[PDB]
């Protein structure tokens, strides 16, 4: 817990950016910031331009259960400090109603960004697009290394700062956008591991199979649903057939842009068996060093 709230008086309505059972998230201006800009809240500001910042909110009306679940969220975000995952900004947890507090990133997601992007034969290159996978991954070493599970890695849950520096974060199915990418608890059923599907088994191992179709996304720039060519029911017993492993499952395929060996990466995170998925070290090691070696 941080030690003394942000001020909610100098956060300042923009527009709302989802909605959940349990809240909303707001777009809002800080109102000069400049005069807030010190150890406990170190904002950027830029001289002429607006500070925005997102704002995740728990209903007043929560119910006790809703709000341990915001509590803990705070607890678990005033933990994560590394530069590819989102940093908490702030909290309002004196009063009611709670919120915690994010940067803004204008880029969007990466789905979002990926898909205003062509790949150069704006554009973005290969090297550029194995950078933008090496951080991900390096990311969610972090994350499993603080022993925890993300649950819901795709590039929609990953923003897109500055300079191309990627933060990973976790919004859930608060964004109309992306209602297909789940499954109706409600579930990203096409990133899922067979395991998470079939025995709602999640680990860091699932989160790797999660990375692999991220990979597939990057790679596809964002141009194509994993698994496309089947149903949610389909996918769900697709997973089945994971399980059985008799050489029926389907594999997302190899995207145009991935060499074979980047591609068998990928078909490593999505092994039967957890103990076969490499560790995110491994598969920051294999992008950042082999990959990018061998453009
Ligand atoms: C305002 C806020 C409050 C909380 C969070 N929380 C997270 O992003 C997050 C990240 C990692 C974890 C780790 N966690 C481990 C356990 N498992 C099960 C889940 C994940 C938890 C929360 C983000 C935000 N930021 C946010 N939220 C929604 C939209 C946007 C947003 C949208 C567009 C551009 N810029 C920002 N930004």
């Amino acid at each position: 817990m941080p030690r003394v709230d942000f001020p909610r008086s100098r956060l300042r309505f923009k527009e709302k950016l989802g909605e959940g059972q349990f809240g909303e998230v707001h777009l809002c201006e800080v109102d000069s910031p400049q005069d807030l800009v010190s150890l406990d809240f170190p904002l950027n500001v830029r001289k002429g331009h607006p500070l925005l910042v997102a704002v995740k909110i728990l209903r007043p009306d929560a119910t006790k259960n809703a709000r341990n679940d915001f509590l803990k969220e705070v607890k678990i975000m005033s933990r994560l400090k590394d530069p590819n995952i989102i940093r908490l900004l702030g909290v309002c947890v004196q009063d009611d109603p709670l919120c915690m507090i994010t940067d803004y990133m204008e880029n969007g997601d990466l789905n979002q960004f990926l898909s205003a992007h062509q790949l150069e034969d704006p554009t973005i290159s290969y090297p550029m697009l194995l950078h933008v996978a090496a951080q991900i991954a390096s990311g969610m070493r972090y994350l499993a290394t603080l022993n925890f599970v993300h649950r819901d890695l795709a590039t929609r849950n990953c923003l897109v700062g500055e300079n191309f520096t990627i933060k990973i974060a976790d919004f859930g199915m608060s964004r109309n956008l992306y209602a297909g990418d789940y499954y109706r608890a409600v579930l990203p059923i096409r990133w899922m591991a067979w395991e998470c599907i079939l025995m709602g088994k999640f680990t860091t191992a699932s989160d790797v199979w999660a990375f692999g179709v991220t990979l597939w996304e990057v790679l596809m720039l964002c141009r194509a649903q994993p698994f496309g060519q089947l149903t949610d029911e389909q996918v769900i017993e697709n997973a089945g057939e994971f399980f059985r492993d008799q050489g029926r499952q389907v594999y997302l395929s190899r995207p145009p842009a991935c060499p074979q060996g980047l591609y068998e990466l990928m078909l490593r995170c999505w092994s039967r068996e957890s103990e076969q998925r490499p560790p995110f070290s491994q598969l920051h090691r294999f992008l950042a060093e082999d990959a990018l070696n061998t453009v």
